């Protein structure tokens, strides 16, 4: 079992996952000093269909909407790959604090939130699980969310958290393209990496977003708003969730810009 609390968190999971303690650990600061333009690097194209959104849940440290990943209606593509990726999933991460929150960092600053939109890779796996583990089985879009200004579009998903207030709650969200969420602008860093919580296998390919989005403090409050603990049971909020960053390792960060 782990978390993000003392006994079960970050520092811990290597107890359990000696993976963590691995080469291609997520998430990690981008320095840019250090990061390598790379000229091969084609446009993120992304083509998702609102008919694939399918359900949010509360799984306890976080809360998931899930997409149908049955065909390939909603999918990534461009970026450093030649193969398709499936949509299934998007989530936050956030913190105790505006102060930090994110997951990534870039030159040492701490966002307050981030958004990952998270693909598998169907042109090679036939499902999620098999794709999980593998190299180059998933890619995940992770986009900085700073204080400030409401994030309209944020509300949807927001509106849906009152139906999943406790653990293992799960409720029907449909008719929604996670696109709506992304910068204007897809210039990214891309590096190799891996799940940022257990089993933290090293399988995802890193999409950054350079530009962020916004998010209010209140907007914030509602994610933290959210409990860890079952219906009935003493509420338990749901106050952090990042990792913190982890050693690159000899790892480059490529910049498409
Ligand atoms: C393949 O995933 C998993 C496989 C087996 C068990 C748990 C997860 N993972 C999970 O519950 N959340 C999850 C986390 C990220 S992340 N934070 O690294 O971008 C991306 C996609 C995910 O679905
Ligand atoms: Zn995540």
């Amino acid at each position: 079992d782990w978390g993000y609390d003392d006994k079960n968190g970050p520092e811990q999971w290597s107890k359990l996952y000696p993976i963590a303690n691995g080469n291609n650990q997520s998430p990690v600061d981008i320095k840019t000093s250090e990061t390598k333009h790379d000229t091969s690097l084609k446009p993120i194209s992304v083509s998702y269909n609102p008919a694939t959104a399918k359900e949010i849940i509360n799984v306890g440290h976080s809360f998931h909407v899930n997409f149908e990943d049955n065909d390939n209606r909603s999918v990534l593509k461009g970026g450093p790959f030649s193969d398709s990726y499936r949509l299934f999933q998007f989530h936050f991460h956030w913190g105790s604090t505006n102060e930090h929150g994110s997951e990534h960092t870039v030159d040492g600053v701490k966002y307050s939130a981030e958004l990952h939109v998270a693909h598998w890779n169907s042109a090679k796996y036939s499902s999620l699980a098999e794709a999980a583990s593998k190299a180059d089985g998933l890619a995940v879009i992770g986009v900085l969310m700073k204080v400030g200004e409401a994030n309209p579009k944020l509300q949807k998903v927001l509106d849906a958290l009152q139906a999943i207030k406790t653990k293992g709650k799960r409720a029907p969200f449909t008719n929604f393209d996670p696109s709506t969420l992304l910068p204007s602008s897809l210039d990214f860093w891309t590096y190799p990496g891996s799940l940022t919580h257990p089993p933290l296998y090293e399988s995802v390919t890193w999409i950054i977003c350079k530009e962020s989005i916004s998010v209010s403090s209140e907007q914030l409050a509602q994610f933290r708003s959210l409990l860890s603990n079952v219906e009935g049971d003493n509420a338990v909020p749901m106050q952090h969730n990042n990792r913190p960053t982890q050693p690159l390792k000899g790892r480059t960060v490529r910049a498409s810009f």
